[PDB]
């Protein structure tokens, strides 16, 4: 394995990456802003480096600071997580120019898929259906490619519950998607990976309407909702990224990828339910939910202050069951068990969505939540 990596991110995803590193025996370097010294993953990391003041512009987006931290600590690779610099092709290029492994695709591939014009042309050439949409669902295909010619798909996710184009609930697999539709669109995505020389984890986002898929964009990084795919396949997507990055060919064949059960993820945000405006502050009492099929992904703890400088998402609750109904029933109970006092959160909204008759039936479109609210 990689001897030592910099986790070039923060919050829940940084903690997610740290855990995978610990499991693989990879040493961790937590780079953090002045406002993030008390992040759980920072406290758990082997080494820590303060890379700048609070604003992201001068810390988590500060390319020379992050490279310098990686050099001084003797790291060999950098994991960008999601957001921040994960899809910054200039960053990928510099990481590799500086002699590090970038845990993600080649810079050229980031540029190719980061421009909508070049992206669509690449997809059309590959055989991925593009827009040639009033009532669509958001359905996305998870892929893994080793950058060595091997590429697999790991079913799909439905992320149609959104507010202002930001996902609120994600689930896997997508309700209504048959093994044959899954195979059709998955094979096309896997081929596209080979054709573009894709390396690492990635997501093909589609609009899905009247039984047809239409490509919107590729996220050339890990996804916020990766855990739902993990629950239904058993594949640890972060460990796979780390293995691929170490130069290991894919250790999973397509025929070894099986969908079993169902998982739902509720994003937990520090926000005023009356306005949906961020509500940072100090958490005074905290209790995580437990139980069979319950997975809580979050850096928060009792006494932790959510700073004002970053995104409002503070955690993700993921519930798995043998079927969709069990997953939803467990989510209902887990959301009720969750205690986050001292700040405002969207837990009550998540409870309402779980209790929604149309969501319980499934297959609601991308416009549903905003119509409901």
């Amino acid at each position: 394995m990689l001897d030592k990596i910099v986790i070039a991110n923060r919050g829940e995803i940084a903690l997610r990456i740290l855990r995978a590193c610990k499991e693989l025996g990879i040493k961790t370097v937590a780079v953090h802003s002045s406002a993030d010294r008390d992040l759980k993953h920072v406290l758990l990391a082997d080494e820590t480096v303060c890379i700048g003041p609070a604003p992201s512009v001068k810390s988590y987006l500060n390319i020379p600071a992050i490279i310098s931290a990686a050099e001084i600590t003797g790291a060999v690779a950098i994991h960008p997580g999601y957001g921040f610099l994960s899809e910054n092709a200039n960053f990928a290029e510099q990481v590799e120019r500086s002699g590090f492994i970038f845990i993600g695709p080649k810079a050229e591939t980031i540029r190719l898929m980061g421009d909508k014009v070049s992206a669509i042309a690449a997809m059309k050439k590959a055989g991925v259906p593009c827009v040639p949409l009033e009532n669509p669902r958001h359905v996305e295909i998870q892929v893994l490619a080793d950058g060595q010619g091997n590429a697999i798909y790991l079913a799909e996710r439905d992320c149609s519950m959104q507010r202002r184009h930001q996902k609120v609930v994600e689930e896997a697999p997508a309700p209504g998607i048959t093994p044959e539709l899954r195979r059709y669109i998955g094979e096309r995505c896997a081929k596209a990976c080979v054709d573009i020389g894709y390396r690492g984890a990635g997501t093909f986002e589609f609009l899905f309407e009247n039984g047809e898929f239409y490509f919107i964009e590729m996220n050339t990084r890990i996804q916020v909702a990766h855990p739902v795919t993990e629950m239904i396949t058993g594949v640890d997507l972060i460990k796979e990224q780390l293995r691929i990055a170490a130069g290991q060919p894919l250790s999973i064949k397509q025929e070894e990828v099986h969908v079993r059960g169902h998982a739902v993820e509720c994003r937990i945000n520090a926000e005023d339910p009356n306005t949906f405006l961020p509500s940072p502050g100090k958490i005074t009492r905290f209790h995580a939910p437990g139980g069979f099929g319950v997975r809580w992904e979050s850096h928060i703890y009792a006494g932790y202050t959510v700073p004002p400088y970053y995104d409002s998402m503070i955690g993700k609750l993921i519930c798995y069951g043998e079927n969709r109904d069990v997953a939803i029933a467990r989510m209902k109970n887990a959301l009720q068990e969750l205690i986050i006092d001292g700040i405002k959160t969207n837990v009550d909204l998540q409870i309402r969505i779980m209790n929604d008759e149309n969501f319980q039936h499934g297959g609601t479109n991308i416009h549903y939540l905003e119509k409901k609210l």
